[PDB]
């Protein structure tokens, strides 16, 4: 239901580059200002989702958080691999279904090349924009 | 509309208390799961909401700083304007907000913290119609 024509083309989403450590990966996030961001190889594929989260529980020690291990570890290690996504816009109720669950959806084709995402937002605008 | 019956209640809703340092917030947020929660006093009174994000924003030096966590207060960094909720008398605001904020804080008139109205309870009534026809 025109949730195609306002996908946030994947050249707007802010990303980071796998193989980058976690120090890298926090300070995009940081900059972004977007709490889980996809994570992207120099092809773009679409290989996971990072979050600050994800990166300090891996950083989680017996007696303090360790900072000096966002240089050692990869994005990679800690993104989130497991994450619904959407191939084609033939079922757009299963995007509307998903969202009451993901604050976004990752759209890709059948090479799982991201082609941008859906988020909450664009649903709640067109809700607001039928009550009104 | 039945908005106000699907508040989450405030014992349902993770957060951090006042003159804890960021480090202090940052295991809460990491350990309870959600990215932006509230900031509550010894009395149950509303004064902010926090994140990773502004945490990690404030120590950004010219590098991350992290050693500063432990000298700064949650009330240092928390967002301190926002929405709330003082009654479900005017929902189509409430519908008008959550297009911004992925969730809005209901307070009574002494701004003590009653719980929370997300994105997700009206993204449920969406599916639901849809699932009607
Ligand atoms: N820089 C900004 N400008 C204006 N409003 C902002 C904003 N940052 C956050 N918000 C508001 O906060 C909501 C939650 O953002 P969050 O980063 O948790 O979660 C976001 C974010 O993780 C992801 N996302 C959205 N746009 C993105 C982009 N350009 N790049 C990367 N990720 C994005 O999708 C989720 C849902 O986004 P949605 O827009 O529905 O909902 C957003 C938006 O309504
Ligand atoms: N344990 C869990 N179980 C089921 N689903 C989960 C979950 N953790 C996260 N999600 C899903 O992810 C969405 C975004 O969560 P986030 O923490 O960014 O953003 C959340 C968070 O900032 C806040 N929030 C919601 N429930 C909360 C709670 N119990 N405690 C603290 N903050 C909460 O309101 C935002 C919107 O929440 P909403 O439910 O609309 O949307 C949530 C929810 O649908």
């Amino acid at each position: 239901n025109e949730l195609a024509d306002s996908m946030i083309s994947a050249e707007k989403v802010a990303h980071v580059q796998l193989g980058n450590n976690l120090e890298h990966a926090l300070l995009v996030l940081t900059k972004c200002g977007y709490s889980v961001i996809p994570v992207l190889d120099f092809e773009f594929k679409l290989h996971g989702l990072i979050s600050a989260a994800m990166i300090t529980d891996a950083i989680l020690g017996l007696e303090r958080i360790e900072f000096e291990r966002l240089e050692d570890l990869k994005v990679e290690d800690v993104m989130q691999t497991d994450f619904p996504v959407i191939k084609d816009f033939n079922n757009n109720e299963r995007i509307v279904h998903l969202l009451v669950d993901h604050p976004f959806v990752c759209v890709v084709d059948s090479d799982h090349h991201f082609e941008g995402i859906v988020t909450r937002r664009v649903v709640l605008k067109q809700v607001n924009r039928y009550i009104h």
